[PDB]
């Protein structure tokens, strides 16, 4: 089984999403980045507008490497009501830097709520941007004390996963997630006819927005859902 | 009369600045950068320490141009125990983007407490990073509504703020700043002959670290106290 | 009352501006940037066929922070008939650097005649090409004891002056350029809708070239001319 | 018979120079560069200490590529009194650059006065900084126009002409440039002990300070005249 | 009589160019350059099927400033079956380093084949990409003791040899490689329109391949051969 | 059992590894980067100096993203009589550009010789010059069908492979080496201190210079051969 994890732009995209059957809204803010931060007033109405037996995930941002800086930004985002808080591997260039912010970030999350869950996201097309390379998120993950390993693309120019990732590098990928007791979240500009290749290699969460929408579209998120 | 602002490394010194007659223990982490943020548990434990009539200073970062994330970091800081809340305008170009990026660090604080202060600092010696001119501070704390407008040195290199910027200049600073009903913060490898220069001016806030030492003695911290 | 200065690409686009009603004729060349030099017999030749009861304008260029190589090509331009000599200060990064290079060209005008015009030049836009804070140029101005405090627009995408600063900071530039004994410019893509909200803020001359076109029309300057 | 160009930092070393029998008196500013520009008023100062019989040359300095601005540079200079102006091919790239640039100052000086000397100046160690390769300078100033070939060092390391250029590929450059009916002036940091050998290559003009000097000594300026 | 080379992109082509009447058949990558380096599979394909009376000429890339990797690779051209060994002097900055490279690409063919060909070539466009200045090449290629001294253009953006090098400077350029014993080839998106101007100034070769396009057709390289 | 991998500087330091016991004599060119190329004059050499029974190992560079370059050097060295053709993978950025690049590399020395052994080398400094992740060198080196996975420093600045990669995950990259049938290779100014420890985690070369002298000892090489 995958889970839908759905990001909305706005409160209105979020009742949508909500509607059609989306298990995790996902509040973030493309104009800061592919993992850009939103605002702790918007992660909050997100969270009062999100029905209780669902769960709210929030990114800090495409984070530079400032562990202290991003820690605190990840007690923002968990104090707003973020109950997954995701960290966008931007500025972090290798694997050591990586689980230096992580490490921090998971500590400061966890001295909010033991139940809050840490995201360690790299991107696929890491090299783009100069980013830390993704194949070794999972051991970053591993390491820093993550609750989940995820891949997202960088730049949104409408390539996807698939296109910077083979299917075996991310069945690989999320078979050492697996093997090392994390979840595994994908996406990167993720259409329908990729849900049934991401739940074969057993991805356990799929992140999507333009698949559901042209604005989210709760019969959209429904068949998303299905396919799931 | 000027507030003597002091930096420690840890608690220990943070202890030596409340026995010397410190007004304000600040919250930095100088390996991240010039108002390089710490982490949510030292505020903390720095709150805990210090006596309830001082006041608790925490930086959020040498901060990029990313609005959401510094907003969130300002959340952190504030919920960790920081009575002022100080953003090192770093990445931020020009007045626009600072005025952004402050605004929304003025809400996340303001909404948490009215009473909490907001620190717009900017780098005497900007230049040498490419950091947004030092002496358009006043107007973009005027502008975002912020409590304190600061000047500091982003390089550590021993060159002080009187190196960067004329004591004419910095008169004009503080005046600017008053006009607008804000209070004036300077830092910058400040010296004790650099005192009564400050006080001359009318700063109503002086930062320091390297002059009450390499360890803070509460002799030293006494010393530029009487100064104050 | 607002001057309109007026910047023809040849002898023939000058007759144009002159016949309809332009008050100042810059002289500069597109090609070697925004405030690009243009050479000593077009300067030349511009003053010759200008009428003796209206002044001519020169720029030294988009200049690098080099003070005897801008001095020396402002005496060129003040020897080769310009009234107004213009600065643009592209590779100045702050108010001292400004002020050094602004204080030579000074000299080097007034010494040939305190009559001749020197204006400080900064972009609206300068963030987009590194330049000196635009908000400082009238402190600059003030300080290096300019005349003319001035913005135009660095790189020529059709994005204008009103783009990169609001009316009301453009109004506070106005007012602090006149509380100097400054005299205020204001260009950038401005187009003939730009002009009534340009004098309402007391902008003491507007320039333009593209409003008045494709090759500079006289009915078109006289239009711009009437505006102000 | 080889002419002695010295640069005296001051019209206290000129008088030393002068007295020490120099032919031509050189005003550079070496804080903006190899070939940086000094002031209207002091090239003036300059050629009014200088005897009649005696010549003074001026830079424009390390110029980018810039025709307007270093044309009404040039102006500059020669308006101040320089007999040979002087430009460093900096910022310019290739041949076509260096050839428009410099078409452009010749055509700017011998309109001021044509029996004004225009020297097409490069550098020896060009590669550290960019600029237009140096073997190149004899075509260059041959197609511009220019009356002097010249070569100087950049960076001011304490690296001589000679660590840069071969005697092989020297005594190449001055043959070339004689072929095309110029002179050659050659410089950087050259020492007593290099005189012999620019004279058996045919070096129309060497030009030294350091050689001269600690501050310039009549007696050594007249031990390097005796060499040449 | 000029020589013509061509550069086809496959065997398919290599065929077309014989039996049209090429005189050199050229193995390059354009994937990895303008004189990107192919395959040793390759090479060696295209020196099979081009007739022995013809030579097979081949690029060891659009190299960097490595000496023992360029030598390396000239052998592993040269033992491929390359009778011309081709060397784009992209990453070498001035003639000494150029002068270094070449020397050890000569010692490494020459130890392979006495008769096998060195050509050392230049970007007429090099100021697009940094590389060495294009008219220094025939110097290079004598003082490193290769066959042929060459120009072709950097960027494919349909820019022309013609439109970065004026006819006279390449006429200079062929006059100066022939009086130091070297051959001179000339490419750079040639058009047919170009090989009477390109006979006329002496040069050995012509390189072309759109010219005789669209795929390469032996009746246009009938035509490109009656004109050479 | 440890195999003693040993760089000599010149073929009197070869024939010191050789008889201190060296299995592996190394070529490289500290010059021209970490894993520099020799010329093939060097390398054939070192084969004829070192014992039939011994292998000989060359590099072809720190090599930047050129498939068509590296697989020639690639030849280069295979011809010149290396046994082991290592590739520093250095401009190289990511899974695909590394396996892309070593895949030619394999199949033009495979051609050559099939005994030929492929190393793919990444820098466990990777970071400090933007090289690919060392971390995923062992699946680069699965991926292109190369038989050696490799680490050493990109930077000689005296850190080690143990200043930049932790014990436990260098046990994880050997394992991993090993599980794909490759042999794993571990150099970065390792100092005897270090052979217990590479011997342990399981690694089959130890790559040295610096342990063995100052200039290679016999003494010194059996010492560390006693200590594999």
């Amino acid at each position: 089984h995958m889970i839908l994890l759905v990001s909305p732009i706005d409160v209105e995209e979020a009742k949508e999403a909500i509607a059609g059957g989306a298990d995790i809204i996902d509040v973030k803010n493309p104009k800061e980045g592919s993992l850009g931060a939103n605002f702790p007033w918007m992660i909050k109405a997100i969270r009062e507008v999100t029905p209780k037996d669902l769960l709210v995930s929030a990114t800090v941002g495409d984070v530079p490497y400032k562990p202290g800086t991003i820690s605190l930004a990840a007690v923002g985002a968990a104090i707003s009501g973020a109950d997954y808080i995701k960290v966008g591997l931007y500025g972090v260039k290798n694997y050591y830097q990586a689980v230096e912010l992580m490490k921090n970030v998971v500590r400061a999350v966890k001295d909010i709520d033991e139940n809050k869950i840490v995201v360690a996201a790299g991107y696929a097309d890491a090299y783009r941007v100069g980013a830390v390379e993704p194949l070794i998120v999972p051991k970053i993950a591993r390491d820093a004390g993550c609750d989940v390993a995820m891949l997202d693309t960088a730049i949104k120019d409408g390539k996807t996963l698939f296109d910077f990732q083979s299917k075996e590098i991310l069945a690989e990928f999320v078979d050492e997630a697996h093997s090392y007791g994390l979840k595994c979240a994908l996406a990167g500009s993720i259409k329908k006819e990729h849900i049934p290749i991401l739940k074969e290699i057993g991805t356990d969460i799929v992140g999507v927005r333009g698949a559901a929408c042209g604005r989210i579209d709760r019969e959209l998120v429904k068949e998303l859902k299905e396919l799931c």
